């Protein structure tokens, strides 16, 4: 299907998605305005989460673009995510039901485990295979068309894929992925298991002071990204998004700015050569922008491997 990839459960995922997270200081009504502008610009995959405290505004934007005739529900791929205080398996279905009620949708296209780092329902120690069984029952019930995971490393994905009794493989692993942390080996593994890698912080993250070192290089000021932008008469952001599409990664892009939202859909309008991709692959430097004690101290931190 046009500009989508086929998931391993048969559903289709659009290869460019709109990132909806804004920090707390942005008024909640902004997510309504920008999600409507993202749909108007041509985004058809919208990524939210319980954590983002925006599902009611994001859902209203979707319902509004349905009401005015721009799109039908089946034209939109909506993702939400189970937050880490709800890993205990009896909490999974009520958490998804809460997300649906907030968005006023009958189903999500995709429901993810947001992170493998379980928190007190203060860390919690939960066997995530039990969480996954509860995710499977939500796909059986029709609450989520597809289920997947987010922030898992290879060993953590294998624990699910190897589970006795497994009914549904995860359709995706949504992970931090960009030219300073391109996750090649994990991508190869995901490809080998028919699992889609979805990239977040593909434009270098929002640099949130709670978890990103401001000393970290700014991805879009990279001189190779900037040179390739000059060569293609595009921008460093479009070079960073198009790099993902050509390696078979589905890519998210957040923007709350009307011009940049419209700019990002231009990722479909041009392509990069083998030499351009090799120049971009040479930027890999094990730089995860999310780099905090509040993750690294956790018994199931994914960058331990
Ligand atoms: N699963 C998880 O744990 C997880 C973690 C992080 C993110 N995510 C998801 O991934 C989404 C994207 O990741 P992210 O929030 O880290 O942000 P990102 O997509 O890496 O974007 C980073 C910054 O790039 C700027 N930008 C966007 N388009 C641009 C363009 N064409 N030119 C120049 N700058 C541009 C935006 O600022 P403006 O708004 O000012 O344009 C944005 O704040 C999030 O919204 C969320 O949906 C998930």
């Amino acid at each position: 299907k046009h500009q989508c990839v086929k998931l391993n459960d048969g559903h289709f995922m659009p290869v460019l998605g709109f990132g909806t997270y804004a920090p707390p200081e942005v008024p909640r009504s902004k997510a309504l305005e920008v999600t409507k502008l993202a749909i108007e610009a041509g985004f058809r995959h919208i990524d939210s989460a319980h954590l983002y405290n925006n599902e009611e505004q994001v859902g209203l934007a979707i319902r509004s673009k349905i009401a005015d005739g721009s799109v039908k529900r089946e034209d939109i791929f909506y993702t939400s995510k189970l937050w880490s205080t709800f890993h205990r398996p009896e909490l999974v279905r009520p958490a998804l039901e809460n997300s649906l009620k907030k968005a006023q949708l009958d189903y999500v296209d995709l429901y993810l485990i947001h992170s493998p780092m379980s928190l007190k329902p203060i860390f919690d120690i939960v066997d995530l295979c039990t969480t996954w069984e509860a995710m499977e029952k939500c796909k059986d019930a029709g609450l989520a068309k597809s289920i997947g995971v987010s922030n898992f490393n290879r060993r953590q994905l294998e624990m699910i894929l190897n589970k006795p009794g497994l009914k549904y493989k995860p359709v995706c692993n949504q992970v931090e992925c960009h030219p300073y942390f391109n996750r090649s080996k994990l991508l190869d593994f995901c490809k080998s298991k028919d699992i889609v890698l979805v990239a977040y912080s593909a434009l270098g993250s929002q640099r949130d002071k709670r978890f990103v070192d401001p000393n970290s290089p700014v991805l879009l000021e990279d001189p190779v990204l900037c040179a390739l932008a000059k060569k293609h008469k595009r921008t460093p952001a479009l070079i960073a998004l198009r790099y993902q599409l050509q390696r078979g990664v589905v890519v998210l892009a957040k923007s709350y700015n009307e011009q940049r939202i419209r700019q990002n859909v231009q990722v479909f309008e041009f392509q990069l050569t083998a030499e351009d991709m090799k120049a971009i692959d040479g930027l890999d430097r094990n730089l995860h922008y999310f780099n905090s004690d509040s993750f690294a101290s956790h018994p199931n931190y994914p960058y331990s491997d």
